[PDB]
C-alpha cells in the first residue's frame, strides 16, 4: 500500500548522548517515526548509578514528552547485585547494557567477555528482576601470534560460544544479540529459537539495525561516515540479514543503533568514531527495505509487535498513545543534520531520496 | 655498527603525483634507500601519450638526477599497437600498467577485467618490445546476482582467472600480479611458476608492498591512513604474504605501492583516498620485517637482485651506481612529511622505531 497503521513503533537500540548533541537529537525519536526507545548508557562516564539514570530520563522526557523511554545500566565494575534490585523495583531501568572494553565508542570502562563470571552475581540479580541484558557480541581483537586471532570480521562469531554459556547458566534471563551482523549469528539466534513458537516463549532474541540491511564492507571500506561497530560484513551476511528482518519471527525485531557524532569525528586519518546516526529517518529506512522485499505486511512485526512483546511493554508505561502512520510521500535526506550552532551530523544514506514519510495519529 | 650492502635496490611500484607533490616526494625515493623506481601512469589524466611519458621522466630526473626511472603507460583504449612499438623503440617505457574501472585512484576511466579482449593488439605488441604487463588485479566490485559477489576481501582472488588466461594467451610476455595482498594469489604465482629453473626463466611475478607485511584489517577498520587497495586482508593473508617475502622466490619482489596524498584528503569522511604512503623509509620498513623473519640474508634478492632480474635493467641505465648500505642505527618515523608549504602527508607507521637506517657509498 500507502499508508500502513504501525501502531506504537519500537527502536530497541538508542543513542542520544548528552548536551547539546542529545537537544539535537532526541527529538528526532519521534520525528523518525519511533515511539518507543530503549535509551543506551554508553555516556562518559557510564551510567552505572541511581541517580544518574533517573536524571537523565527527565532530560529526555523533557526534550521529547511523548516519546516512551526505557532506560538501562552499562555493566561495570561498579555495578552490585544490591543497586540491580533497588534500580529494578524503582521502575528506573529495564536492562544492562554489555560492551566489551575497548571495542566501540565509549566501551573502555567495559568488560573481559572471556570471563564473565565476576558479574555472575549481577546476572543472577538481573534475573530475578526480570531485567533484559543486552551484548553488544563481539571479543575484543587478538594478534597475538598463538591462538586464533580475532578481528573486525570474526569478533562477532567468536563471541556466539559466550552467548551460549550465558543463556546456558542463566536460562530464565532475557538476552538480546544487538545489531547482529553475520549468518553465523543469525544462525545461531534461529537454533536457539528451535521450538519456540509465537513469541512469548522467546528468551534470546537479535536486534537488526537500519543500516546493516543496506552496508556492505564495500560501503565503509573509503567511507567512515558508514564505518560502524559491529562492522558491515560481506554480501552473504547482509542476504541473512535482510532475510531475517523480512522474516516474521519474533526473535529479530528492530534497534537502531543510531549513534551520533559530530562531523568532524567522522573526518579523522585516524582514530574515526564508530556509528552511523538513523535515528531522523529510522522508519522509513527500514519500510524502503520491507518494499523491496515484497514483504510489507511483515513491517509491523519487525518495528512495532516484537519490540514491544519481548521487553513485555505496557499501555500503562507509554507516554503517548499516537500511532505512527507510514505514507509514502517522497523526501531527499539532507547532507547534513544541524542543531545550527557546532553540532553537524551526516545522516544515514545522505542526500538519497526515500518513498516514505511517516506522521502520527492520535488513537480515539 | 651492522651494515648490509643492498647495492642497487629496486622499488618496482611508485606514486609520485605531480606539481608541488612530486617535488616534495621524488627525492624521497632515494632517501628511503631505493636506486631504481618502475613509475606508475595513474595521473589525472593518466599517461597515454609519447610526449607526456619523455616529459614526465625529464621532470623526475631533474628532480633527482641518481634516480634510476623506469616509466610506464596507462592501458587504455587511446593507445594503439603503433604507438607502442613507437614508444618502445625511443625507450620510452618499460611497461603498461593495467587499472580496472572503480578500483582505485584514478582508475576510472580504467579497463574491464571481465574482458581483457580488446587489448590483445597492445599486449601483442608489449610482448613483441619485451615490455611488462603490470596487473592491479582486482575484479570490480558486484553484489547483485547471478554470480558470486565480489568485494574489497574476494576481489583479488576473483581477478586470479583472468591472470592465468593472459598467461596463457601470451606465455611470452612478462605479466606482474602488482602489490599481492591473499594467500590464494600468492599460491597462484608459485603454481605459474612451478617448472621455473634460474631467475630468468620467470615470466609472471608479483610485488610486495611494505605495508601488507604488517598491516591486516584491524589496522585500517577505523583508521583511513591504512586504507589503500588492494585493502590489507586477513593475519592468514598477512603471514603468506610474509612468507613469499622472505622466501627467496626470484617471482616475488618489492614493489612499495607508495601512494602519496595530503592528509586532507585523508581525513574525509567520505572519499577517502586509498593509499599508504611509505616512500621516505621504504627500505628500513622492509628490513625490519625481514629481521623479524631472520631472513636478512634474503633482503638482497627481494629489493635488488630479482627486480633488476625481471626488468633487465642494465649497469648503463642506472643514473647512479651510489649502492644502499643499511647500517643497525634506530630511528623513529615522524608524525608527518610536509614540504612545509601546502603540503603534509602522514608516513606509514608514524611516530614507530626502525631499528635499520639506509646511507649511499659509492662503487670500486
Ligand atoms: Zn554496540
Ligand atoms: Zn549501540
Ligand atoms: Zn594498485
Ligand atoms: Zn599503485
Amino acid at each position: 500500500v500507502q499508508e500502513i497503521d504501525l501502531g506504537l513503533t519500537c527502536d530497541m537500540h538508542v543513542h542520544v548522548r548528552e548536551g547539546a548533541m542529545c537537544e539535537l537529537v532526541t527529538p528526532k525519536i519521534r520525528d523518525g517515526g519511533v515511539s518507543i526507545a530503549y535509551i543506551m548508557p554508553n555516556l562518559q562516564p557510564p551510567i552505572t548509578t541511581l541517580d544518574r539514570v533517573i536524571e537523565y530520563k527527565k532530560t529526555l522526557q523533557k526534550l521529547a514528552p511523548k516519546t516512551t523511554f526505557l532506560m538501562s545500566f552499562y555493566l561495570s565494575k561498579d555495578l552490585t547485585p544490591d543497586l540491580i534490585h533497588e534500580a529494578a523495583q524503582q521502575h528506573a531501568i529495564r536492562g544492562v547494557k554489555c560492551y566489551p572494553a575497548g571495542v566501540t565508542t565509549n566501551s573502555a570502562a567495559g568488560v573481559d567477555p572471556n570471563d564473565f563470571s565476576a558479574f555472575y552475581p549481577i546476572f543472577k540479580a538481573m534475573q530475578e528482576e526480570n531485567l533484559v541484558l543486552n551484548l553488544h557480541g563481539e571479543k575484543p581483537s587478538v594478534h597475538d601470534g598463538d591462538k586464533e586471532p580475532i578481528h573486525v570480521l570474526n569478533a562477532e562469531e567468536a563471541f556466539l560460544p559466550a552467548l551460549k554459556k550465558l543463556h546456558n547458566d542463566f536460562p530464565n534471563l532475557k538476552i538480546i544479540l544487538e545489531h547482529c551482523t553475520s549468518e553465523s549469528a543469525i544462525k545461531t539466534i534461529e537454533d536457539i529459537n528451535k521450538n519456540v513458537k509465537k513469541a512469548t516463549d522467546v528468551k534470546v532474541a537479535a536486534t537488526l539495525t537500519a543500516h546493516h540491511l543496506f552496508l556492505t564492507i564495500d560501503d565503509w571500506a573509503g567511507n567512515p561516515v558508514n564505518f560502524c561497530k559491529p562492522v558491515a560484513k560481506l554480501p552473504n551476511d547482509k542476504k541473512a540479514l535482510v532475510k531475517a528482518a523480512v522474516s516474521g519471527k519474533p526473535y529479530f525485531f528492530f534497534g537502531s543503533d543510531s549513534a551520533p557524532h559530530p562531523v568532524q569525528n567522522k573526518a579523522n586519518y585516524e582514530g574515526v568514531c564508530a556509528g552511523v546516526y538513523s535515528q531522523s529517518f529510522a522508519i522509513p529506512y527500514i519500510a524502503q527495505v520491507f518494499e523491496e522485499q515484497n514483504a510489507l505486511e511483515n513491517l509491523k512485526g519487525f518495528v512495532s509487535d516484537f519490540g514491544i512483546s519481548f521487553y513485555e511493554v505496557k499501555d500503562s508505561e507509554v507516554a503517548s498513545s499516537d500511532k505512527a502512520i507510514l505514507f509514502k510521500k517522497e523526501q531527499v535526506i539532507p547532507q547534513v543534520i544541524s542543531d545550527g550552532k557546532d553540532i553537524s551530523i551526516i545522516p544515514f544514506k545522505a542526500g538519497d531520496k526515500l518513498s516514505w514519510s511517516v506522521r502520527w495519529e492520535p488513537r480515539l
